[PDB]
Parts: structure tokens; C-alpha cells; sequence
């Protein structure tokens, strides 16, 4: 059914080891590096004057497909808000996503504050903090602080009647190799898999669609299936 919060809002938690990394920065491709036995991903996304969501994800290699399997907790959201009232609009702006090293964990922090569109002209922020820790015992590659940039576009399958989102996506690493790495050469399946409850809203979102870590480049359709 209909998702209980708007598709925008769910983007970042819905792979970042299909980031173009350019040559001079592979040595700083933790995502990657962490393949195939993936990384543990986890998330607070506190929206202002709102709620917030609390993620966690494994991302790995099952078989040729990289998967992101999701468990969203949402809290203290008003009824009436941006969030649960859909007040969104249906794009989603550049990010510089900003990444640093955790040697304690043997993983990486990340910050960087989303930007919502409300439809009245207004804005909705969803302020990100981020911490990956790998899951194999394997060497890893921690970087220098570096950054991500995005872009996203936001579109709808006019053949889908079940709530939806198509989306695609570009990501570069800018501000400045593994084993790992060899599994991105080409052209990747991704599988996306979340299960939400939002103020005890609950819903499931399925993903499916590929990755091209040459170009940095994300297509996927992501489908309510509640």
C-alpha cells in the first residue's frame, strides 16, 4: 500500500560501494574494499522540528547481486509533519556527502545535512550521521577525509499502479588499489530490501535495478510491498 512516509525521504537509506572513485583516489574506497563480505551500515537521520529514523543495514555480495537488506525504526514524528503529513516534493537535491576514517572500528563516520523540498516552499531538513564498519576480518581501506557527490532524479513507471519510486542516481568521490574493488569493474544487479515501522506505521520496500561503479551510476526501481 501507499508508504506511510514520503519516497524522498527514504533515498539515502535505500550503496555506496557504487560511488566512482576517480584514479587518484581508489586508495580511499572503503566500500568497496569491505566486498565481498560487505558492511554493516548505520544511520540516524534526525529530521528538524521532527522525528527521526534510525537505520540498519548489511550490504554484501550474495551470489552476483549486491544486496542492501534495511531495518528502519522511526520515532517521536508528529502525525501532521512534513514527514508522515507527505508534504514532500518528489525530487531530491545534490548532497556532498562527508566521509572520515574510524580506526577504532576499522571503518568509516559520515555526515551531511539532506535538504526536503516542502511543497509550501518551506524546507525539511534530515541531518545524517552515518558509521560503516566492515563485516570481514580482512584488510580494509580507511581513507582521508574525503567527500561524495550526488545527484538523484526522481520518476515514476507510468505501467505501476502499486506505489513506487524509479530513481537514478550519480555519485563521485571528490576532496582529495583492493581485491575488493575487481567485483565493480562491470555492471552489478542490486537488491534492496527494507522493512519499516514508522510511529508503528509498517511497511516493506523491495528494489531492483543495477550499478555501475564506473560511472558511478545507480538505476533502480524501488516498490511499497505492504
Amino acid at each position: 500500500g501507499k508508504l506511510p512516509v514520503p519516497w524522498p525521504t527514504l533515498v539515502t537509506t535505500l550503496v555506496q560501494c557504487f560511488s566512482r572513485y576517480p584514479d587518484h583516489m581508489k586508495r580511499h574506497d572503503f566500500f568497496k574494499s569491505a566486498m565481498p563480505e560487505g558492511y554493516v551500515q548505520e544511520r540516524t537521520i534526525s529530521f528538524k522540528d521532527d522525528g527521526k529514523y534510525k537505520t540498519r543495514a548489511v550490504v554484501k555480495f550474495e551470489g552476483d547481486t549486491l544486496v542492501n537488506r534495511i531495518e528502519l525504526k522511526g520515532t517521536d514524528f508528529k502525525e501532521d509533519g512534513n514527514i508522515l503529513g507527505h508534504k514532500l516534493e518528489y525530487n531530491f537535491n545534490s548532497d556532498n556527502v562527508y566521509i572520515t576514517a574510524d580506526k577504532q572500528k576499522n571503518g568509516i563516520k559520515a555526515n551531511f545535512t539532506v535538504r526536503h523540498n516542502v511543497e509550501d516552499g518551506s524546507v525539511q531538513l534530515a541531518d545524517h550521521y552515518q558509521q560503516n564498519t566492515p563485516i570481514g576480518d580482512g584488510p580494509v581501506l580507511l581513507p582521508d577525509n574525503h567527500y561524495l557527490s550526488t545527484q538523484t532524479v526522481l520518476s515514476k513507471d507510468p505501467n505501476e499502479k502499486r506505489d513506487h519510486m524509479v530513481l537514478l542516481e550519480f555519485v563521485t568521490a571528490a576532496g582529495i588499489a583492493s581485491q575488493g574493488e575487481e567485483l565493480f569493474t562491470g555492471v552489478v544487479p542490486i537488491l534492496v530490501e527494507l522493512d519499516g515501522d514508522v510511529n508503528g506505521h509498517k511497511f516493506s520496500v523491495r528494489g531492483e535495478g543495477e550499478g555501475d561503479a564506473t560511472i558511478g551510476k545507480l538505476t533502480l526501481k524501488f516498490i511499497s510491498t505492504t
